[PDB]
């Protein structure tokens, strides 16, 4: 194919105005994921009672700190307690001399009259909007991993779809799918409601990921793939310092949702514009509109061959694929034939330890640091370097050597938090990023090692499985989370011990 991308340009204008357009749409959906930092955030709480919340109270000089000892006993973590209150003023323990048993546990009662948030860093978030804490404190992972799952299902149907339909196609309907779903997930009038929008997004959000790279690719000429698919990958390196901006800008979380979801209106008139894959058009059976679309980005690269593209000559250029690609066939082909099947276990290794490190760790920051949104930043501030480094070492020793060492590195600086000591927090912060920043090195190397591992035809299927697979780790990532009943020790420990051996098990696959 690439001697006709010869005639249209392989690298001209098309393909920059292409890359930027594509890289702004993944900068917003990588706020899109990442907004639960933010939309989701847990402000410190504590029960109503009359002493401290009765505005008809008569005053007295006692201060609202003296007031919250007589009214909110002490937690197990030395702070006032999140589910319990006094079921009677505790006047007597005003006194600095009160013992522990001078209030019988039977005195305390959880938050009947419902509980009060902090206003000061956040005016609202869904934590504060559907009291999901104490009893109801699982449903944020839940939420989270309801997200994902989303996520994993959406890449499921968009290989059909976008071999059915065309890539453009899909991409353009995901574009406003995920316009209206994140709209109507910000004015959600209840936490099931929520729940549903943002799956429904997430559904779009898959597609948009698949169909922008595969689109780039298929346009692409093949010494500077590589290039432009790492600009692709650092579109979320920005969208991480994007959504740290919008963040400190927007407050609320109905407003913040809505904000970071409605560029995608813009990003629908865009998506119209562009061209469907040539390529596609040509192997399934349309190269009479292929080359329509081959001399619209030839005139946008202003070539003469316009003269000189027509359909004899489109058939002629394009005749070994096309007398041979004739086949589609399931998703489970990747595993019948003996080749693919070992490619597919090593990359689906890879895929998955990607997918649970990163998302495991990159969505509770209010855990690795003091400041949520200088922290968030960071995450790309180490990304970007990481990355052209992965690429560097991508192009000048090869893929297979980048991605093993990558994630062996990534694997070592995770597991560093649960040796160095609770108390240095700075140290402990770094090393979380600089593992983010090593996954991500990683992320990038296997999208572009994977996305040559496999044919033309299936090439959308295999990232499509990589996708449901990451995306299975990153489900457990939650629920891994969830199994820090026992102490941040075992979740930090288990998301440290696999991209070791993934990293391991990664020089099998063969250069490509
Ligand atoms: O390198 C990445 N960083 C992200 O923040 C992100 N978010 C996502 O969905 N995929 C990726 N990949």
């Amino acid at each position: 194919f690439s001697e006709l991308l010869d005639l249209v340009g392989g690298l001209g204008r098309f393909q920059v105005l292409q890359t930027m357009a594509l890289m702004v749409s993944i900068m917003w959906l990588c706020t899109q994921s990442m907004l639960e930092n933010f939309s989701a955030a847990v402000p410190s709480h504590r029960c109503w009672a009359p002493l401290l919340d009765n505005s008809t109270a008569v005053s007295t000089s006692l201060s609202p700190e003296a007031l919250l000892a007589i009214s909110i006993p002490p937690g197990p973590n030395q702070r006032p307690h999140q589910c319990r209150r006094f079921r009677q003023p505790q006047w007597q323990l005003l006194d600095p001399n009160a013992t522990a048993t001078s209030w019988s546990e039977a005195d305390t009662e959880p938050c009947v009259d419902g509980w009060v948030y902090d206003r000061s860093i956040f005016t609202s978030t869904i934590v504060a909007k559907w009291n999901l804490v104490c009893d109801s404190h699982a449903l944020k992972p839940m939420a989270q991993s309801i997200y994902l799952a989303g996520i994993l299902v959406g890449a499921a149907a968009c290989g059909p779809a976008s071999d059915r339909f065309g890539r453009r196609l899909v991409l353009t309907w995901s574009y406003l799918q995920m316009a209206v779903m994140g709209t109507a997930a910000a004015f959600a009038p209840a936490f099931p409601v929520y729940c549903l929008f943002r799956f429904l997004l997430a559904f779009a959000v898959a597609g948009v990921m698949m169909n922008t790279g595969t689109l780039l690719m298929e346009w692409t000429a093949a010494r500077a793939r590589p290039l432009v698919m790492t600009l692709n990958s650092l579109g979320f390196s920005f969208g991480h310092g994007l959504t740290a901006a919008v963040a400190y800008g927007v407050r609320d979380w109905t407003l913040l949702q809505l904000v970071v979801s409605v560029p995608f209106f813009l990003c629908f008139l865009y998506s119209w514009w562009l061209p469907e894959s040539a390529r596609w058009l040509i192997i399934k059976g349309k190269p009479d509109q292929a080359l329509q679309e081959l001399r619209k980005v030839a005139r946008i690269n202003g070539h003469k061959e316009a003269k000189n593209l027509t359909i004899e000559v489109l058939m002629s250029s394009v005749k070994e694929e096309v007398a041979s690609a004739k086949e589609p066939r399931s998703v489970l082909d990747l595993f019948c034939v003996p080749g693919l099947r070992f490619r597919t276990c090593i990359s689906t290794l890879c895929w998955f330890a990607f997918g649970f490190t990163f998302f495991g760790l990159a969505l509770d920051l209010q855990a690795l640091g003091s400041n949520i949104f200088l922290l968030q930043m960071f995450i790309g501030v180490v990304d970007i370097p990481a990355k052209m480094g992965a690429l560097l070492l991508l192009s000048h020793l090869g893929r297979r050597p980048t991605l093993a060492a990558s994630l062996l590195l990534a694997g070592l600086c995770i597991l560093a938090n649960t040796l160095v000591p609770h108390e240095m927090g700075a140290l402990r912060s770094a090393l979380a990023v600089l593992g983010l920043g090593g996954v991500g090195a990683a992320f990038t190397c296997i999208t572009i090692y994977s996305s040559e591992l496999f044919p033309t035809v299936l090439r959308m299927t295999a990232v499509g499985l990589g996708q449901m697979a990451a995306r299975g780790g990153a489900i457990l990532g939650p629920l891994v989370r969830l199994l820090g009943v026992h102490g941040p020790w075992l979740p930090l420990l288990v998301y440290g011990t696999v991209p070791v051996l993934s990293g391991l098990a990664a020089l099998l696959l063969p250069e490509t």
